[PDB]
């Protein structure tokens, strides 16, 4: 049986694509034939949207050889055993003529896990190498996670404001939390929402506002950053 | 039971029953190549003499599902001086293993785990001596593992002082310092000091889990009594026990031979049998018959406030015989990056695709302690290596590390009580005292308040204390209030204050 295909190395060129490039095996064992190569997406991370992203955060800490025998130590056994020398699926593909192969119309920023197999002439009957294996993330869709429609808003009491906002039907990755950016004359006040406020909501509820007209604008931020800013919100407190 | 002389497991989880009665395993351990046919589960397995192999075991996730009570690995002999090897543990994801106290002898080896969190969440120093010979390569980058402890405790890890886990469920536990270099049970009672690791009952050798020097009739001791003899480095066995062993078949396969009082297979070099096959071996009296680099892997710990522990390894390249080292040290300034950011307000974002050198000199080790240290300042250390001839070419360059001593406890605690003063709107403003040694610095404070409970939460950056001494709360609602003030300091979270109690009237 051929060793794994050597070398696996990726990267993505496009949203919807992956480039994936390798090396020939070490060991043949016979003639080469051909690689198979599988890929898995893995999930949007559950474990991640549970945490509170407007809440606490940590502190960022700042701003003569003989060895080989080490392998001969697994050779010699294996040799010894025989006698002599003598939450996704996997989708697959199996290479033609070449240690690289491209992938498309993946999820974008979705990760994946992607295997290559490498396989000789008598993998067909002996079956091919074990994989070896990567994982990479899409591109994101630039500004997809950006706000996918109007805002919209209505007053609530106690000189407060409810905005109201569509939730992007798509996110780069995940929609983290969204920024509110506010203020009366000038956009001085800024909020960090978090997801399960809008889920609950579906919205926020400013509250507490000083007398006044105002203006504001709102950012979510994805996995793959911060979306765009909404278009501005208009409003008002009365005196009265 | 003990199971033994050797253990080669591999292909199949149910040949993994065979467990279900060792609770130490005498000899070697193989776990090879294994992918599930399911859980499994072992907590009689305690002690390991010799060493642990892993290889390619897929399937498995953490290995706190079968080894939660794995206490002690004796490694009185190694795989190429490894007492631990961990190879392309495809799917391993964390240690687990959270009872792990000590690891006597050996190196630690940790390879291709490419999925394997929890890598660096464990002070290697508390388990295991010269840690420098630790591998850990090709496991899953920790930048982006992103471990987690809970929320337990932390330690200066080298320059930093950090939580330490073995698992997002478990903390790596361990005594205080009132047992000192003493083992202890869960509650921190001390154990005997024959003992290692947890202890049913403190001070008595007849409730250790495993024992330190030797083991007999159930006591941990320091040396076998005189009829009572060494016995593969852990226990003490009568005469006539190891002259009913027979060794492995063989053409010279022979009984065990007693020697210094200890049992063994064979006679060590230097030593042969007597003729009559004999239980005790005899010496044959012929040949029995047929500039300094750097210093290296530098590290350091506080064991206390105000100290430091520093510990290295000799130079490269002598160039000559070693004569001694060179230690100097200097105090760093704390980062003026750091005092100007609201931090109560900044988060970032995520994304993927001025001091006196000292000087003293060393006589002859490798290991020195530094003392009337600031007790959470950050040091730079500088250590030259120099041989004799140093004194005319000069001494080496240095090798360097960074280290912060243990901090103050509760020195970061508010001193003094709190006051409070009503303001308009409904507004209050609180006033209090600062800290006066903050464990480095004072960033930000937290005010919990509330009518009836304390709901609300504030945080107040250090430059808004400077300006205003406190804060405003405003817009309350009428009745009575209770609150309190927690800081943050550069080594944590102070204690909270004693309640405040306030109120604000309507009009």
């Amino acid at each position: 049986v051929p060793s794994i295909p050597l070398d696996v190395l990726s990267a993505s060129n496009s949203s919807s694509q992956l480039i994936v490039k390798w090396n020939p095996p070490s060991l043949p064992n016979g003639n080469l034939s051909y690689y198979i190569v599988r890929w898995q997406r893995q999930p949007q991370d559950g474990y991640l949207y549970r945490h509170n992203y407007c809440s606490k955060d940590k502190i960022p800490i700042r701003k003569e050889k003989e060895e080989a025998e080490y392998r001969k130590v697994f050779e010699n056994f294996l040799h010894n055993s025989i006698f002599v020398p003598r939450e996704y699926p996997f989708f697959e593909s199996r290479v033609d003529n070449k240690e690289r192969t491209v992938i498309s119309n993946l999820r974008p920023f979705t990760l994946y896990r992607i295997d290559i197999h490498s396989c000789n002439h008598e993998a067909e009957k002996l079956g091919c190498s074990a994989s070896n294996f990567v994982f990479a993330r899409t591109m994101p869709a630039e500004g997809a996670d950006d706000i996918p429609g109007p805002v919209t808003w209505e007053p609530r009491p106690e000189n407060s404001i409810f905005l109201k906002w569509p939730e992007p039907e798509n996110p780069n990755g995940l929609i983290l939390m969204y920024e509110i950016k506010y203020g009366s004359q000038v956009e001085d006040q800024r909020e960090c929402v978090s997801r399960q406020e809008y889920r609950k909501y579906g919205g926020a509820k400013l509250n507490r506002l000083n007398p006044g007209n105002y203006t504001a604008r709102i950012q979510a931020t994805s996995l793959s950053g911060n979306g765009s800013w909404t278009d501005p919100v208009f409003f008002y407190v009365q005196a009265k």
